[PDB]
RNA sequence: CAACCCCGUAAAAAUACGGGGUUCUGAAACGCCAACGAACAUCAUGACAGC
């Protein structure tokens, strides 16, 4: 196998740039940013230097440059000029693009690069925003200000819609403390939703770029109560909140100021600046704990209190690099210069080792002030500081439109989620902030278009960098908690039995299992079941994500097929099974040791639960975390039971995870097919009330300049894809592919897969349960044409006689992807499908 | 694991073999952050109580 990390990108080398005849080579700098190193110009070619950097002894031989990093080495990379054509894409739209963006075009490939960054900013966007809409879509089932009111039937659906209960389950979007926002707010939120939504699918077609003259004068003014109520909540009582951190701080840094330690623990804690920095500071703590002298806080002595002991040990790792900057760059360079991985592995192992000597002294000096005893003492004394530090307060900055926008998207999703969002959007901006630095460096054309000219500036994009990496930290903390109602419970119990039953059925088990007294107040006695249920199915994650994107009403169907229960619980460590099977046992089964006869007994446990086992549970006793061999009859049973139901809500959990995300997958297929139509100049036709979205396909298979210099060639010796794509073209319904697009936009397979999963074969793959799913709605709501196509017949057959989905049904109607075949052979290879799970593809 | 380009020996195929490059190919350049991922997550020790 061949990894992108090459000896050219060891040795130095970060770009190889065209520019006017000559070739520009850069270095890594600080951070992201690239420095230029070496200039050959044209004709005399003398390979010129411009500065120091790390570069040194270039040469050109042939159509190769020479050249050698500061280890002793020769690296070989290829000249930019000797290619068919310099800075060409496959796709063949670089003259287009850089017309529309800039208005004019260039002769470098500096500028594309930039462009396929913003195109990237759009996907994943978009991606999100469906879900989002698919979420209220389903949670809740189905101009201006003024005109609303004015119609009659639009405030007639409002007013019930805004009215339904459900909106708990969006933690903060809509309610605040325990009571509902006021209804203009509401508003505001559900139309920026909308327009989003309607942007994202390619309002006018500039909108999220220039905001400021774009926006009513109510709707900025929600936008800025939703910030000023997170930042007021946090920026106050700060010093009230930490008091038993800085206490401990101040206890193990005695020669430093209270000012400075108290300003070094806002920026560790909550605008985190100890991530983005070029090493990993939690794998150096994970290897420092696994030495003689320190390996006694893995012990279960400390597992009421590893929460704090560890945000401890992190700040004085942070602490010793900020103060020694010389050890810090030695390390960055070691991990940037390194041949494989398994060479990262032994500089860690070096790092690590080498700093628990150095400071491990001060690691036990912060461990022995964590106990019971010293946490409650200096609670009291919470009044002891007295700081200004304003200047650096995050309330005291304003934030653009574009941040604000974020956020409030944010207040729609889970911790996941806002990491995959947040991580993605920094990563391009950081891209997009050095080619306008290598470009105004270098004197050549670094305005936009007047249009994009106010929101794609060096001057903004730095501000929204630094903004996008405030909202990350903010908005993942646990938000304020909140009284369960009559609602989950109802909703707590149809999981754990109780799947479509009459909503009285319901209330007169919650009134003899939880007493209620005659004045509407809960009977103090006997309150152990409702506290069970509110601890560990009302109080969990996974519950909102399965009401989120499932119904409880019937999400008991995914755990009655063995074959689909096996599947998920192979894929869980030995290590793991092992403690689900002690815990969970029971009392009649014998010990044993082969893996396979575990998931025997905890598929069988998983398949028979019900409410009713867990009517007697003594709520009232306490487990011991810390000495396991402390405890006793009563509580070995309790934990039976919590440990049961996180068994069961876990594996429905990951089901319906995992289908979504090979979902979204081809949700980005189909939002890049409707950008790259608009731009070749080619529209999707209509027939018989049906969309086409084979057109492009079949104009690009018959364009002189796109079989020359395209993905489909059509040449001696590279004349294979333009073959196996034409002969797959004549094997596809129009009907059968409308139908697949409109089961990809509304989520179709998750929320109908209560009819077609008790009847799967044998499953090997997430990638085979979605597409079994997919042809059996095709087969049942008869979503085809035999008449135009005599072989759909057959794949139906064969998907039938064998309980398992056609190969060759794939390949139908996921051709219009077919213009690019890097795409194409991802959707439909289930081989090269998962990133994490390569197989070999299979030759026949 | 697949794509594209350059360079070598056979050769006119859906070309095979052996080397090197690629932010301008696909969720996809290097070093952080993320994800796979299930024992969690999290400005606030844990448990009971309160809803
Ligand atoms: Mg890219």
């Amino acid at each position: 196998q061949k990894s992108k990390k090459t000896v050219s990108k060891t040795s130095g080398l970060k770009e190889a740039l065209s520019v006017q005849g000559t070739v520009i080579m850069t270095s890594f700098g600080k951070g992201n940013m690239a420095n230029l190193s070496y200039k050959i110009p044209s004709s005399q070619k003398p390979q010129n230097l411009n500065s120091s950097a790390g570069l040194k002894n270039v040469e050109v031989s042939g159509k190769k440059i020479k050249f050698q990093g500061r280890h002793p080495k020769i690296a070989t990379t290829d000249n930019p000029l000797f290619k068919p054509q310099p800075g060409m894409d496959l796709l063949c739209l670089k003259d287009k693009l850089e017309m529309h963006y800039f208005g004019k075009t260039f002769d470098d490939n500096i500028h594309i690069q930039l462009i396929y960054q913003i195109l990237d900013i759009e996907k994943i966007l978009a991606v999100h925003v469906n879900n989002i809409v698919f979420t209220l879509d389903n949670v809740l089932h189905p101009l201006d200000y003024q005109t609303l009111r004015g119609q009659t039937n639009k405030y007639d659906r409002f007013k019930n819609y805004i009215k339904r209960k459900e909106l708990l389950y969006f933690g903060e979007a809509f309610y605040h403390e325990n009571e509902r926002r006021y209804e203009e707010d509401i508003f505001a939120i559900l139309t920026l939703l909308s327009a989003l939504a309607q942007f994202c699918f390619a309002v006018n077609s500039f909108w999220l770029y220039q905001l400021e003259d774009q926006l009513s004068d109510e709707f900025k003014e929600t936008l800025s109560i939703l910030w000023e109520e997170v930042t007021e909540r946090i920026d106050s009582e700060f010093l009230k909140t930490n008091t038993v951190n800085l206490h401990i701080l101040c206890h193990v840094f005695p020669k430093e100021s209270k000012e400075t330690i108290v300003r070094a623990y806002y920026e560790f804690l909550i605008k985190k600046s100890f991530k983005n920095m070029g090493f990993s500071i939690k794998k150096l703590r994970e290897i420092m704990l696994e030495q003689s002298d320190l390996k006694s806080f893995k012990e279960d002595k400390y597992n009421s209190v590893r929460a704090k002991l560890y945000k401890l040990f992190d700040f004085i790792i942070t602490y010793y690099y900020d103060h020694h900057a010389f050890e810090k760059e030695a390390l960055v360079s070691s991990l940037r210069s390194s041949l494989t991985e398994e060479n990262k592995e032994e500089i860690y192992i070096k790092t690590a080792r080498t700093l628990a000597s150095a400071l491990g002294a001060d690691f036990k000096k912060a461990a022995a002030d964590v106990n019971a005893k010293n946490i409650r003492d200096y609670q009291k004394k919470a009044n002891d500081y007295r700081i200004s530090f304003e200047d650096i307060k995050i309330g005291n900055t304003g934030i653009g439109y574009f941040s604000e926008l974020i956020y409030m998207l944010t207040l729609l999703l889970d911790g996941k989620e806002i990491n995959d969002l947040l991580t993605t959007l920094i990563n391009k901006f950081d891209n997009i902030i050095s080619f306008i630095d290598i470009l105004k460096k270098l004197n050549l054309e670094f305005k936009f278009k007047p249009e994009y000219a106010d929101f794609f500036n060096m001057t903004n994009c730095r501000y929204t960098l630094e903004e996008l990496r405030v909202i990350n930290s903010i908005a993942r903390m646990q938000k304020p908690s909140a009284d369960a109602r009559k609602i989950m419970y109802r909703d707590a119990l149809r999981i754990l039995g109780m799947d479509n039953r009459p909503d009285e059925e319901i209330d007169r088990e919650l009134e003899r299992t939880m007493p209620v007294g005659a004045d509407g107040k809960f009977i103090k006695g006997k309150q152990g079941f409702r506290n069970f249920i509110a601890s560990n199915v009302i109080e969990s994650s996974r519950f909102h994500y399965l009401v989120r994107y499932n119904n409880p009403h019937k999400t008991r169907t995914l755990v009655k097929n063995p074959n689909v229960v096996k599947f998920v619980l192979e894929g869980i460590p030995e290590t793991q099974i092992k403690r689900y099977f002690d815990v969970c046992k029971g009392q009649e089964i014998p010990p044993t040791s082969d893996k396979s006869a575990q998931i025997d007994v905890l598929a069988r446990i998983i398949s028979s639960v019900d409410y009713k086992i867990f009517e007697d549970v003594p709520q009232s006793a306490k487990i011991n975390k810390d000495d396991p061999s402390r405890n006793f009859s009563d509580a070995l049973k309790k934990q039976r039971y919590q440990a049961i139901v996180s068994l069961y809500l876990t594996v429905m959990y990951l089901i319906t995870k995992n289908l979504v995300y090979v979902n979204s997958r081809y949700v980005i297929a189909f939002h890049c097919l409707e950008r790259d139509a608009f731009l070749h100049g080619v529209t999707l036709p209509k027939m018989n009330k049906k969309i086409v979205y084979s057109q492009l396909t079949t104009h690009l298979l018959t364009d002189k300049n796109y079989t020359t210099y395209g993905h489909l060639k059509n040449q001696k010796g590279h004349r294979k894809w333009y073959v196996l794509v034409k002969n797959n073209l004549q094997n596809s319904d129009i009907t059968a592919v409308s139908s697949f697009a409109n089961i990809v936009a509304a989520i179709s397979v998750v929320r109908n897969s209560n009819e077609y999963i008790s009847g799967i074969g044998e499953l090997h793959s997430y990638f085979e349960l979605y597409h079994y799913l997919v042809q059996s709605m095709i087969a049942k709501n008869n979503w085809y044409d035999t008449s135009h196509q005599p072989k759909t017949a057959e794949y139906l057959n064969n998907l039938k006689k064998h309980h398992t989905y056609c190969k060759d049904f794939v390949k139908a109607y996921c051709i219009p992807f077919g213009y690019v075949v890097p795409r194409y052979k991802n959707l439909t290879i289930n081989e090269l499908f998962d990133r994490n799970n390569p197989n070999p593809e299979p030759k026949e």
